[PDB]
């Protein structure tokens, strides 16, 4: 027992970090095959980030400009092309620590693993949520750029974040291995609004059911509630709505614990209009919203 | 900025994960070079657990008896002894993924990652730290025994802890890697009384400094205090007593930010004096402490 908010193991990815400098700027890039990819803002000095134009910056660039180190060897750029806020570096080594790998394009509400990176060496790996306004919280200094969010299936890395930018509200924004930002950030160093910072319901209802599987029980009330009832309750504080597929999805978590999930949102309901009294649950004093349905049965199943 | 619960990269560590069984029990094991070592319970049965004799059921053992597996192939185990609570299985085959590496026995308060494994497979990693009464509040489920805490300097792994043991309560007890478990816990099925859970005061502060550096400032004050006038309010909320030597460790963390260690205790004592009101300090609703001095000026510098 005991619950913790748990990374993926880290080797795979580590395996594929490397660092690309083009000018003066140096920043991480992911060596897949004989592809390495980062983000495009490795053309870009300081001065022009304010107001970028990618594609004329690009033309005064040449595969020798972009120096790929991997450890501290130095690979040879024979191609380079822009995919959205991209760059894709073709090298004439397949990277030989090459994992069973994709390429997923997340959805707000899920998590993953964050291998940060620094000259593209790692530094620590947690684990975050997409939040619903499409940001992540992270831990990102100065040239943690290219550092990359991950999920693994057994032996499979399904990449799904390369980090890109910090807001002036200090929250991440990045893009999935195409390239495309999730929202609608721009790497571009001007004001960009982040819309509000909604609470993910379906996984603070899983980790309610984690909490009972573990073994912390004080919250479990007499009452039950409907999903309409819930969802004036979930407006009221800024909660994500809870929909019929959030239900079936906390199906194998309901099973377990024999626990409603109707039942278990008027728990919610309750800690949501009388807060927890100066009590926690796993350790926390607040709702966590950063495990999914699927981490916390992993995570209670022991999948390796 | 941003600040998290951070983990160091475990790519290190999973390539020394082994699965080793005797008998009916399987758990994990630690390669480096031709030996790999495990807790001493694989070598018992559930029965055996309530009280065992080690010394009488390792005579009942040979060689062939310890099944050692890497990934899908088998080594051959060439010599077995008993160290304190682990065993050390001899190998014929020096471990080639061994990382340059040492053995330490952690205080209480520090912190390390935790590299969560079943049958010798890699499933998460996280961070935690050694509480004061010597228990780790990790997430292990049956079957996790074996798995290590370690810390990384640069490329040096230095492994601290091995887990062996889930008490009555929940939390964990194990071992420092020459067997010798930390606390007063054995490795019997019985009632193990842990002691008072007190909060690291050092670390609290430290995170109070994280929070700072990162933008959090609210709980900043007008007061001050001195460390016997701050160690009352300490005792009062079974905080550790702060002592010169924790002043000195928070030397680097007060000079950065400019506020005063006793300054930053004076806050402290006013958070636990009124609590938090109903706000938040890096995204917590307590007072965080398994983050020492040196995590957060590894993790506010980027060291890797
Ligand atoms: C300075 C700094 C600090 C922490 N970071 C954590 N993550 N990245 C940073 C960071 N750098 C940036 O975010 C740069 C600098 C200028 O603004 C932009 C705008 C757009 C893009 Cl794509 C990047 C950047
Ligand atoms: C059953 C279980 C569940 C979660 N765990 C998380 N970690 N280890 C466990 C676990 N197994 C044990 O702790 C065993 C089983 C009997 O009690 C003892 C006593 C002493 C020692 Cl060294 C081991 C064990």
């Amino acid at each position: 027992s005991g619950f913790r908010k748990m990374a993926f193991p880290s080797g795979k990815v580590e395996g594929c970090m490397v660092q690309v400098t083009c000018g003066t700027t140096t920043l991480n890039g992911l060596w897949l095959d004989d592809v390495v990819y980062c983000p495009r803002h490795v053309i870009c000095t300081s001065e022009d980030m304010l107001n970028p134009n990618y594609e004329d910056l690009l033309i005064r660039k040449s595969n020798h400009n972009f120096l790929v180190q991997a450890g501290n060897v130095q690979l040879r750029v024979i191609g380079h092309s822009m995919q959205n806020c991209v760059l894709k570096l073709k090298v004439d080594t397949a990277n030989p620590k090459t994992p069973k790998y994709k390429f997923v394009r997340i959805q707000p509400g899920q998590t993953f693993s964050v291998l940060a990176c620094y000259n593209g060496s790692p530094s620590g790996v947690y684990q975050c949520a997409m939040r619903p306004n499409f940001t992540i919280k992270g831990s990102f200094l100065n040239g943690s750029c290219g550092s990359v969010g991950f999920n693994i299936d057994y032996d499979c890395v399904s990449f799904c974040y390369m980090h890109h930018m910090e807001l002036p509200t200090g929250v991440h924004a990045g893009t999935d291995l195409e390239g495309n930002f999730y929202g609608p950030f721009v790497d571009r160093q001007t004001a960009q609004a982040a819309g509000t910072d909604t609470t993910i319901t379906v996984n603070v209802l899983a980790w309610l059911y984690a909490a009972v599987i573990n073994g912390d029980r004080w919250f479990l009330n007499r009452f039950t509630t409907t999903l309409n009832d819930f969802n004036l309750v979930a407006m009221k504080y800024n909660y994500e709505p809870l929909t019929q597929d959030h239900v079936d999805i906390l199906g194998p978590l309901s099973a377990q614990t024999g626990i409603a999930v109707l039942d278990m949102c008027a728990s919610l309901k309750e800690l949501l209009q009388n807060g927890m009294n100066g009590r926690t649950i796993l350790g926390s004093a607040l709702l966590e919203d950063e495990f999914t349905p699927f981490d916390v049965v992993r995570q209670c199943s022991g999948v390796t």
